[PDB]
């Protein structure tokens, strides 16, 4: 109804290790969900992606950009959602609000982590057909649609640390 109809949606995780040994190293790794809207809730695919040198702030925000690309990707209109509000609202207001300001979130400060918006920058830039959405936790209420694409995504997070150490 108000949802309206999208090609897909896209969940995105990013979760961290820390080690004994890497005392100024973590290994993190990112998941990301694709589900549908067909007459039958289901995963069309699932995407892991594990991160060598990068933190776990890193792959929330590069989880975000990772679907980003690849929602306006598809032909039709997909929605991403992330269990960050900040980076959520981050391409979903700091990228065309940063880009007025030349990148630039406050004149006291430097915008952070540009690079990385630059790279979404280029996808919201083609259509902001991309939605994004903040996850509300871990299942926040007794049924949640997107909880389950949390499980999902959490499972692949913590795949991506097993792939690097």
């Amino acid at each position: 109804g108000a949802m309206g109809q999208y090609e897909g949606v896209f969940y995105t995780d990013g979760s961290a290790i820390k080690s004994p040994d890497p005392t100024k190293s973590n290994n993190a790794g990112m998941g990301i969900v694709h589900a549908t809207y067909k007459p039958e809730y289901q995963v069309l695919n699932q995407w892991s992606i594990p991160l060598g040198n990068h933190t776990a702030q890193m792959a929330e925000i590069a989880a975000v950009e990772f679907a980003c690309k690849k929602a306006l990707k598809i032909p039709g209109p997909v929605l991403v959602i992330t269990d960050s509000f900040y980076v959520a609202e981050s391409a979903n207001k700091e990228l065309p609000y940063w880009k007025s300001n030349g990148f630039v979130n406050n004149k006291k400060k430097p915008l952070k982590h540009i690079s990385k918006w630059k790279s979404i920058a280029e996808c919201l830039s083609m259509k902001p057909d991309i939605t994004i959405q903040h996850e509300k936790g871990h299942q926040p209420t007794n049924t949640s649609i997107h909880t389950e694409g949390n499980a999902l995504a959490d499972k692949l997070a913590t795949q991506g640390s097993y792939v690097v150490n």
